[PDB]
């Protein structure tokens, strides 16, 4: 149902790539390790790689992660006591000028769900967004992290250029999955998770980068259930996004899906820039 392009290495100036950005959610670092994520990274050779959901503290940390050639400055961030649960990790190729954790909010800092990495010419964000949990109980705190969160990123793009990538727990529109009608009342497909990201998108302002390249292309996911041989039928969300400051869309090469990479319920995306 779906074949991602041949990916565009040049910006619609003429300038080639130089950053290649690749975010993926890998369900457990150790997991996702086992079933080879690492050897398509080591294919992939991204200038930076964002992961999210390692569930791993940075202190048992694979040892085959360090040794990663090319993505020697690393970061990572996880709950202070709670195991096996969220983490996200910021693996990049040059050191960026400074890193920090969280969006200076107490009450959304605790799960280790956000890095900012700043480089010379944008800032790097990667996030784990909190899912609004089975029966929706999560719902009215998963608002106010929309909320932080949009402030908190508001905030960085009056400073610098920004991206943003990674898990948003979020399929914006109907395009973005393939059973929007079964799916308005769970996690993922609610009128208010779907109103959260599009305030993102108009009060920072960011832009979609894959939805801004390919508006009306569908079944282009990258989430599909373990259950249900959904990713074999391909019923599937778009969850993973890389959200870019409008004065980027001038260096935006490509937006990948990288729908055949296995390791993971979900599979990886890839960004292009020409900075
Ligand atoms: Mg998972």
């Amino acid at each position: 149902l779906y074949e991602d392009p041949p990916d565009q290495k040049t910006s619609p100036s003429g300038k080639p790539a130089t950053l290649k950005i690749c975010s993926w959610n890998v369900d457990g670092l150790r997991a996702w390790i086992k079933k080879k994520g690492l050897d398509w990274v080591k294919e992939e050779a991204p200038d930076i790689l964002c992961l999210q959901e390692t569930k791993c503290s940075e202190n048992k940390l694979p040892a085959e992660l360090q040794e990663l050639p090319g993505l020697s400055h690393q970061y990572w961030s996880a709950p202070s006591d709670k195991e096996g649960y969220s983490g996200v990790g910021l693996l990049s190729r040059q050191c960026p000028l400074k890193v920090s954790y969280g969006i200076g909010d107490e009450e959304h800092d605790q799960e280790g769900r956000v890095i900012v990495a700043e480089f010379d010419s944008f800032v790097l964000v990667t996030a784990y967004v909190p899912n609004a949990g089975r029966g929706l109980v999560r719902l009215e705190y998963r608002q106010r992290w929309d909320e932080a969160f949009r402030k908190f990123l508001k905030g960085l793009a009056s400073r610098k250029p920004l991206v943003l990538c990674g898990d948003l727990n979020v399929a914006h529109e109907e395009i973005d999955l393939r059973n929007p009608k079964g799916n308005k009342k769970n996690a993922g497909f609610t009128p208010q998770e779907r109103q959260g990201f599009g305030e993102l998108l108009q009060a920072v302002p960011l832009a979609d980068s894959f939805r801004h390249l390919y508006p009306n292309t569908p079944y282009a996911y990258t989430f599909w259930t373990y259950m249900m041989n959904a990713r074999s039928k391909n019923v599937g969300w778009r969850l993973d996004y890389f959200l870019l400051s409008h004065s980027l869309l001038p260096a935006l090469c490509d937006s990948k899906i990288r729908s055949k990479a296995l390791g993971s319920d979900h599979c990886p995306i890839t960004l292009y820039l020409a900075l």
